[PDB]
């Protein structure tokens, strides 16, 4: 139940959903982060 962007940032793409980007690893995944679950 993590609130507020911690390490990850999500943007909603014209595909109609949000993708999660981790600012340390520079990784973009559609899977919900552990530190943002």
């Amino acid at each position: 139940g993590a609130t507020a962007v911690s390490e990850w940032t999500e943007y909603k793409t014209a595909d109609g959903k949000t993708y999660y980007y981790n600012n340390r690893t520079e990784e973009s995944t559609w899977e919900k982060p552990q530190e943002l679950k």
